[PDB]
C-alpha cells in the first residue's frame, strides 16, 4: 500500500494538502489530523528520532532537493517504526517548486 502526502511548497511551513488512507492508516492519524500540519509531520516525532535525520528532511525542503532520509517515527498508539522519507519536489517549467510529494516506506518495525 502506497503511503504519501503532498505539500504546499509556496507557504512558509510546507502544509500538508493532500493525503492517502495508506499514509493515515500507515501512522494512525486521521486525515482531518493531518492536514495543513507542515509536512515535516513532527507529530510522528519520539524518543529515537535522530535529530540528524529530522535536520535532512527539513533540508531537503528548504533547497528543494530530492532525498531520501530514514528516521524513526511512531504512531499515534506510540509504536515506532523505520521510516523512509522520500522527498520529491514538484516543480514548473520556470523552474519554481510548486508543490512536495513525499512517500513513506516501512524499513522495519520499531
Amino acid at each position: 500500500s502506497r503511503k504519501f502526502i503532498i505539500a504546499n511548497a509556496r507557504v512558509e511551513n510546507c502544509a500538508v494538502i493532500y493525503c492517502n488512507d495508506g499514509f493515515c492508516e500507515l501512522c494512525g492519524y486521521s486525515r482531518a489530523e493531518v492536514m495543513q500540519r507542515p509536512c515535516t509531520c513532527d507529530f510522528l516525532h519520539g524518543p529515537r528520532t535522530q535529530r540528524r535525520a529530522a535536520a535532512q528532511i527539513a533540508q531537503a525542503l528548504l533547497g528543494a532537493e530530492e532525498r531520501k532520509v530514514e528516521i524513526a517515527f511512531y504512531r499515534k498508539d506510540g509504536s515506532c517504526f523505520l521510516c523512509l522519507v522520500d522527498v520529491v519536489p514538484v516543480k514548473n517549467e520556470d523552474g519554481a517548486v510548486i508543490m512536495f510529494i513525499l512517500n513513506f516506506e516501512v524499513v522495519m518495525e520499531k
